[PDB]
């Protein structure tokens, strides 16, 4: 099984060295089926990265990103906590070993039968943000640990006024005193910014505003210790707001509000940030349209039901590489890149500039580690691309390191 | 009502005065309680059969393909497989899925453009012959992988009017199909037809005319070049429901003397088509539970179900899907309806299934009926968040079991 199967990488090799001898050992009679090299060393260096950089934030992996069981397994070993949405995360997460109390269930929306479950197999932490929700908490889980999500402003959302999630301060005042009505703990408090900020700024607004709710917290008796400043940090060195420009605004906020004397606990609940480019994502032009000055239309073997659904569900913009270095004086063409699929919408790239390319030629799609795979289907029946696994020597020992 | 094994395969009796809807009802009655309330599906193979029937009294002269691609489930391919139906198939998996049922090749055209190498291979190696093509590469790769394969030319159809379109993606012009009739013949390629397709929501019927005459011209174009040109596939865009405002049999009524015009029986023209949406649309109704609850005060309300855009709501952003809530329990005569919101349950602030509609105030537990659910819905869902796909539960009363063997006789 290839979910288990982790290959060497030699000393002076990169990962992208691994994609390219494996595209040219495939060049003669293979089949040319879309493939992703995942660098499980990139994400120990992204969690080393972390620890640098926020050392007062325990980080708990948004599985939902990417439930890839090696992901898993490797930040299992780097004792990482997880943030689990469902049944089947918890299960995913508990299989590989990891207790109980490294596990939040940060789903503020919970069916009852999941809270159950939750409860059943010792998940004690979980999320709200409604009076329905402590209603069912005090009916399937009454020992729970819960934290209170607040609404944070996202001004670049498509969908303002109508916000999935958040208690505002004022709604937070009064399920702060219905809980305290049900014998319901409310141990903290949570927000999510979003991937989708420009400003770092609005963190230090967020702390802020959770400050106030553990004043409220403290005003109608209860014991606020935790606080989640959840994800939304960038995956890559390929955005304008880098993660520590972030990390820099956000731990004076951290000390200013939340000093360490005061006994607080600071987690926190990335997903994209340890995973987004650990993944390189190898498609093959299956197909190809020439349309008359001369512009180019490439089909290849993956797209927007697949890996790309990150287009439409997560707003993604994909730029596409060429495997082989192209020379300069070589001509560049206007060219749209489509799926496999027999859906018109099945579009990857509108409009772009390359050189004239042939079927059977590759192009690569980096930083396509979050929310790729965990949302891709098998619609018109094209199967998941085969991830194959590295990791070098050193970045082994550094993974031992961590489990010592 | 419980799966005996494994839903795939496992069908259910539909008792005499017994319909989809009242099977329904007795689903949620008997998990008032104890039962953890998991989105399910009821799907009535009796209505697949019956919209079988409705295709051979409309179009005598078009035998259906059935688009495998708009709904996978082998209960489905097993049921229009019996009834001696065609099979158009996108990839690999789909010619498995088909094959592994008993069909013979000979029932099957791989209708995807654009294919890779190897899945031409894969069906040069199984038997199927028929296939379709739109560009002069694509010519190079059949040349090469499936020398004795029969070819289908795509053209390019005017589906400006259409819900969902296909033009800009596939289809060769008239100017185009001329030069690619030309390289088959100098490949020693067999082109044997023409398909098109005028999109799967087409509001103007009027288009398919124009189709069929650009059909016809690219016919002609075959004689002038030495191809024996006997293959028409008119592709599909049928309405699966009548919730729609162009129905069927008006679109029948526009194609048949278009067809009798152009492709006149005594020419020995085989005519073909490849509806998905039609056979299998209304088939499916979806069943989910209020799992959570928001009131936002005049008073609106937040519903938060166990489906969404990554499940079987996905058809919202892919098919440009409308959906129309359903109360599972009568709604008083006199009770109030409040503003209200639909929203799927993973953690994404994206996941709305519905921005505004009235609905009465309703409670966890309750339960949301979708109608029209088959199409384009189960087949393209995810288990993103770590969320299941909903049960199906097959169900088939004793006259569509007698009519299935009408058929396979």
């Amino acid at each position: 099984n290839e979910e288990f199967d982790c290959h060497f990488l030699d000393e002076g090799f990169t990962a992208k060295d691994i994609l390219d001898q494996k595209i040219n050992e495939v060049s003669s009679s293979d089949d040319k089926d879309a493939f992703y090299v995942a660098d499980l060393g990139d994400i120990l260096k992204k969690h080393l990265r972390w620890l640098k950089a926020l050392p007062r934030v325990t980080p708990f992996y948004a599985v939902k990103c990417n439930d890839s069981k090696a992901i898993v397994k490797t930040l299992a070993a780097t004792r990482t906590g997880f943030d689990c949405a469902s049944k089947t995360e918890i299960q995913l997460v508990q299989s590989l070993g990891v207790p109980p109390e490294r596990i939040i269930y940060a789903n503020p929306c919970k069916q009852v039968s999941q809270i159950k479950y939750a409860a059943n197999n010792g998940v004690q932490m979980m999320t709200f943000d409604s009076e329905v929700e402590l209603m069912k908490v005090a009916r399937a889980h009454p020992k729970a640990k819960l934290v209170l999500r607040i609404a944070t402003d996202d001004s670049k959302a498509v969908c303002r006024l109508s916000v999935k999630f958040g208690a505002t301060l004022r709604t937070s005042r009064l399920l702060l005193e219905r809980a305290k009505e049900l014998n319901i703990d409310v141990v903290g408090v949570s927000f999510h910014v979003g991937s989708g900020c420009t400003d770092p700024e609005t963190f230090v607004q967020a702390i802020s505003d959770a400050r106030c709710v553990f004043d409220m917290g403290a005003e109608v008796g209860f014991s606020m210790y935790l606080l989640d400043i959840g994800g939304g940090f960038p995956g890559s060195e390929d955005v304008k707001l880098k993660f520590e420009e972030i990390t820099g605004v956000i731990n004076p906020a951290l000390d200013k509000y939340f000093p360490s004397d005061s006994g607080v606990r600071i987690i926190a609940e990335p997903g994209r940030y340890y995973v987004a480019s650990a993944f390189t994502l190898a498609v093959n032009i299956i197909a190809k349209k020439i349309v008359l000055e001369q512009t180019f239309m490439y089909y290849v073997n993956d797209g927007v039901y697949g890996s790309f659904n990150c287009i439409l569900y997560d707003h993604a913009h994909v730029k596409p590489l060429l495997q082989k270095r192209p020379k300069p004086d070589e001509k560049y063409y206007s060219s749209s890149i489509w799926g496999p699929t027999c859906d018109g919408l099945d579009r990857i790239v509108e409009r772009c500039d390359l050189p004239e390319m042939h079927v059977g030629d590759w192009m690569l799609f980096e930083n396509m580690g979050a929310y790729t795979v965990a949302a891709a289907s098998t619609f018109n029946g094209f199967q998941r691309p085969t991830i194959y696994y590295v990791m070098s020597g050193p970045a082994w020992q550094l993974m031992q390191q961590f489990q010592n």
